[PDB]
């Protein structure tokens, strides 16, 4: 889910509107990606990417049909650290694990502006 990864950015780093600051930039975040990441934080957008797309792929979220973007969850802030719930099924475990570790990724790298709004036709 969007707005549940959208609180858990918010948590590893509290300064920042994520749907703002990490949309559009470089090759992967935002909408769809491809080609070659431009930076360590395009890097981490790619990875969430794949983890999305292999979360499709799974029979436990088969088994439920609901998707990466509609699978909810549950997860806990404290401190600036992220908990995802044990309460949660094998998929949406899977899903908010996606989210938890691109928000950790996003919180350890480099924010580069000149890789915000790229022309995504050099990717
Ligand atoms: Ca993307």
């Amino acid at each position: 889910a969007l707005w549940q990864f959208n609180g858990m950015i918010k948590c590893k780093i509290p300064s920042s509107e994520p749907l703002l600051d990490f949309n559009n930039y470089g090759c992967y975040c935002g909408l769809g990606g491809s080609g070659t990441p431009v930076d360590d934080l395009d890097r981490c957008c790619q990875t969430h990417d794949n983890c999305f797309k292999q979360a499709k792929k799974l029979d436990s979220c088969k088994v439920l049909v609901d998707n990466p973007y509609t699978n909810n969850f549950s997860y806990s802030c404290s401190n600036n650290e992220i908990t995802c719930s044990s309460e949660n099924n094998a998929c949406e475990a899977f899903i908010c694990n996606c989210n938890r570790n691109a928000a950790i990724c996003f919180s350890k790298v480099p924010y580069n502006k000149e890789h915000k709004n790229l022309d995504k036709k050099n990717c």
